[PDB]
């Protein structure tokens, strides 16, 4: 599993469950092509987005649907979504965890990149 | 000044100076229309982006060119840029500060919205 | 003003107003000696804590009374308080801003140190 | 394992390995009594600090030795250590993960609290 997304809720001190995530990859014509999508589990984690074969070098955008998350909980937040945009696999295959910590008016994101 | 952007460097403990910032407004066709731009000052702040007259309700994107900032310091960063996407609302308070705190493999953003 | 403390609320997107802040200096016997204190203003800022003459090199602790802040808002928080412990150094730049960004179960802190 | 500590490095995009952690508990006389200590593993995690029986209700301080971490890597950081101070188990036993994200002049900490 070369791309994993983990989301935490800083208000409740819990995993952020059922957060929708959409991943895009920049195509040859410079548009954002849909690449993979899913939702976080009870642990706040989203596994199984892609495969080693499919996750080639490119520029990827991970869009974490934070507004949809807060509004499903009945809260009006500030951001539409969090966007994490990065070049992947340009020195060979790596494993990427994109972690996000959410509050209604703030979020932080970090990447943990490992070499198998 | 209804919109201000402030950028900070978590590695050196300093304002992030001379960082390019581009603001876009979402158009009716869902594309991003250039709206305003500038570079952060010696304080890490970018003032004067827009006016109350121009800054109507809608969805805006603030793009912060973090990659060039880190590379000009000789540091290899993870992200292409940082993006902050939000709705401007007239029911809320009138002044928006979008603050960003930068590290090579991480960034955070908060909104401080006041009258 | 060699030391300023700024506190922000990540839940409401606002300055954190009327937050108690206590600063201590580490004494020769390793205890914490009261040094300065105050409450954040309407801007979330606390100015005037000390002077260049009083703020000598050494280890300081800034304690931010986050628990009372959240409870006054009717919110149950995780931490007793936030603590920031650091060394003041004359080799560095002269002005220290300790900024804190608060959520009920999380907080972050950065130092912005400038001339 | 009712108390776990996880530390990440925001400069390198990696777990923060070999970070020393000291846990204290406020005693009846209001002093900080040493409670447990350890160091983060190759995954950035520290398991095995305490037991369900030993981890009674109280006020705990988790001291993450961030300066020692950065100085062992040859970097001069701003903070002496990160301190996370919280009441535990006052509504019955819970499981606590204290997560920290480190940069030389900044850190963030979050708690993930679950009910077995
Ligand atoms: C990256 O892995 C994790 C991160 C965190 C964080 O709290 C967090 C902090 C800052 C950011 C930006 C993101 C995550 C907590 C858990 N955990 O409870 O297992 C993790 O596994
Ligand atoms: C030095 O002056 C400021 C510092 C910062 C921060 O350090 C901050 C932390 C987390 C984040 C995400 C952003 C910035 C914030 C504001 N501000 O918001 O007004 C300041 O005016």
């Amino acid at each position: 599993c070369p791309l994993m997304v983990k989301v935490l809720d800083a208000v409740r001190g819990s995993p952020a469950i059922n957060v929708a995530v959409h991943v895009f990859r920049k195509a040859a014509d410079d548009t954002w092509e849909p690449f993979a999508s899913g939702k976080t589990s009870e642990s706040g984690e989203l596994h199984g987005l892609t495969t080693e074969e499919e996750f080639v070098e490119g520029i990827y955008k991970v869009e974490i649907d934070t507004k949809s998350y807060w509004k499903a909980l009945g809260i009006s937040p500030f951001h539409e979504h969090a966007e994490v945009v990065f070049t992947a696999n340009d020195s060979g295959p790596r494993r990427y965890t994109i972690a996000a910590l959410l509050s209604p008016y703030s979020y932080s994101t970090t990447a943990v990149v490992t070499n198998p």
